[PDB]
């Protein structure tokens, strides 16, 4: 799946910066997605952050038997609805919410897994909605400014 590998490596990146605060095969592309989705994740988490952080609250983040029972609740949530980036995007947005989260009560080390439950999430029940938008390219064009 070259398809789930880049996502992976798109949307883990951006929750290990976002979270450290430091930067870190289908190159011409991946660089324009992490660059499209620094630009609007940072937006979407701005501009949304009262909701982000009500349900950051909801969610009760104490350790890592709290990251994996997530999925469910996080199926539940970006699976209920339309298919477009813009989901996409507040998915992964708030993913990077959590994330800095975790490194603030000491489970960095969630961070990685919780990149693959996105992941997962994202490619396992809209691949192919993805491979008709060209995957990250139509990401980045959808976003052009
Ligand atoms: O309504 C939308 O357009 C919308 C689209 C996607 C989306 C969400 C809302 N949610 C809910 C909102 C309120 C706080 C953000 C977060 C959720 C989610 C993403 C990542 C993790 Cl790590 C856990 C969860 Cl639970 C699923 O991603």
């Amino acid at each position: 799946d070259e398809l789930y590998r880049q996502s992976l490596e798109i949307i883990s990146r951006y929750l290990r910066e976002q979270a450290t605060g430091a930067k870190d095969r289908s190159g011409a592309t991946s660089r324009k997605a992490l660059e499209t989705l620094r630009r609007v994740g940072d937006g979407v988490q701005r501009n949304h952050e009262t909701a982000f952080q009500g349900m950051l609250r909801k969610l009760d983040i104490k350790n890592e038997d709290d990251v994996k029972s997530l999925s469910r609740v996080m199926i539940h949530v970006f699976s209920d609805g339309v298919t477009n980036w813009g989901r996409i995007v507040t998915l992964i947005s708030f993913g990077a919410f959590v994330a800095k989260h975790l490194k603030t009560i000491n489970q960095e080390s969630c961070i990685e897994p919780l990149a693959e439950s996105i992941t997962d999430v994202l490619v396992r029940t809209k691949r192919d909605w993805l491979v008709k938008q060209r995957g990250w390219d139509g990401f980045v064009e959808f976003f052009h400014v």
